[PDB]
């Protein structure tokens, strides 16, 4: 359910520095655990990317 | 008493934009280590709404 965001940001149109900025933090976010408490704010991030 | 903070959730009336919240951050809760200031303050957040 952050891999349907994926797919999720292009259906717009997402231009190229911010999707690069997306996976920036979603390289930062895959190393994140479920028990780290910054998983919820990174992906109310990406949901502020929507 | 995980359990029971978990039935006031939905014993009192508290409504749906914080019910997905408490839920989700009670799944953070029970599998983190209970003596933490961090589940001290979760501890009492969720005693707060409630």
């Amino acid at each position: 359910e952050i891999e349907e965001l994926r797919e999720r940001i292009e259906k717009k149109g997402m231009p190229e520095p911010v999707k690069e900025k997306a996976l920036k933090e979603l390289k930062r976010l895959e190393r994140m655990q479920p028990g780290s408490p910054e998983a919820t704010v990174s992906r109310t991030y990406l949901d502020w990317l929507l």
